[PDB]
This record gives C-alpha cells, sequence and structure tokens, in this order.
C-alpha cells in the first residue's frame, strides 16, 4: 500500500496513523525487547519487526537540553545534516504545514563500506506528546526527484522527547527505528550496523548540541 502524499487527506490520514503506530511502539512491554547494546549513555533494544524481515528498534537516553531544542536538531532540515555522522546529504523537498514535510537524505557507507551509501525519502510530523513532542516519519513514494543511490525504506519510526521527570532543563529521549537498507547485505552486518547507527545517534547529538 506504498504511499503517494497526492492530497491533503493523504497527508491527514498518514499523520495520524503514524502518531497512533509511534504511541503503541512506545506502550510495548519490556518483555518483548532484547538488548542490543548498553551503554552508560545510552541503551538500544531490538524486537522482530511486524513490518518486513528485520528488526525494529528502541533506544533511551538523555539529553542535557530542553524538549525543543532536541527536536529541533532532529527535525529535517540544515541542523539535523550538521550533526548527524550518517548523513551525507539532506534536503526538505516540501513544505506541507509548519510541522509537517516530505525530505530526501543520503547515508555514508557503514561497517567500513561493508553496507553501501542509502538514500531515503520520509515524510516527516511533528506533534505535541504529554509534556513533550513527538517527530515521526515513513518512507513515501516522491518520483519528481533525482534519485542517486538505492533507496532504503524506513518503516515507520520516530522520537519521543518529553521533560525529564524533577529536572525541565533535561529531555528524555526515546527513539523508535525501523529501517529496510534493502539490497543483499549479510544480516550480520545489518543488525551491527543497526545497533551502533542509534548508539552514535546520541553521542553525535549530544555534541550537536553543545
Amino acid at each position: 500500500r506504498k504511499i503517494k502524499l497526492e492530497g491533503l487527506s493523504d497527508v491527514a490520514s498518514i499523520s495520524t496513523k503514524l502518531q497512533n503506530t509511534l504511541i503503541q511502539y512506545h506502550s510495548i512491554k519490556e518483555d518483548e525487547w532484547r538488548v542490543a547494546k548498553k551503554v552508560k549513555d545510552v541503551t538500544v533494544w531490538r524486537k522482530p519487526s511486524e513490518e518486513f524481515n528485520g528488526y525494529l528498534y528502541k533506544a533511551q537516553g538523555v539529553m542535557d537540553d530542553v524538549v525543543n531544542n532536541v527536536i529541533d536538531h532532529i527535525r529535517p532540515g540544515p541542523w539535523r545534516l550538521d550533526w548527524d555522522r550518517l548523513m551525507t546529504s539532506l534536503d526538505v523537498l516540501e513544505h506541507f504545514e509548519e510541522n509537517c514535510c516530505v525530505m530526501r537524505y543520503t547515508t555514508a557507507g557503514q561497517l567500513d563500506n561493508i553496507i553501501s551509501p542509502r538514500e531515503f525519502v520520509d515524510f516527516s510530523y511533528t506533534v505535541g506528546y504529554e509534556e513533550g513532542l513527538l517527530s515521526c516519519g515513513v518512507s513515501v513514494e516522491w518520483s519528481e526527484t533525482r534519485p542517486e543511490f538505492v533507496r532504503g525504506y524506513n518503516h515507520p519510526c520516530g522520537w519521543f522527547c518529553v521533560p525529564l521527570k524533577d529536572s525541565p532543563s533535561q529531555s528524555l529521549l526515546t527513539g523508535y527505528i525501523q529501517t529496510d537498507l534493502r539490497g543483499m547485505i549479510p544480516q550480520s552486518a545489518v543488525d551491527t550496523a543497526m545497533a551502533s547507527t542509534l548508539a552514535n545517534f546520541y553521542s553525535d547529538l549530544r555534541k550537536g548540541l553543545r
């Protein structure tokens, strides 16, 4: 049922479904998660994806900054490209509303180029969640833009960012990532690179926020 954003109703349908989906992921109990990587500043879990032959990842860690500045740096635009070492380019393709867009980005090779570069075209939506924000996304069709690499597929994904309990100048950041790199890659390489991607996200974002 792959996604074309041809009208207002398409953007409304996909936005609300993404929100409900990410919220459901956020309610998945700890028993369903297996630890993929654990260090002092971040934990990364995985579980089998219901969308494709691969994993849904979860990550959780604290950022020494408030929700608005964290989510500003994660959302599609030049700031995200600034700190995210995995990204080699990023172009927002169309502005739907202040909180809603379609973008393309390309990734560097991973695991000393075992995993070749990819590009993605993703719908992106930011909406209020509890005391914080949710910023979520999914790959969509967009044939107007000149491709450079084989397109990967981002199944529903996103970032929950809320004030840290008892300490509002800090934020609890929870991510869900469900990327299909596609092409032919040893699954062991894929799983290593994905767990690494989520861990590096946090350490890169920490530096980027300064």
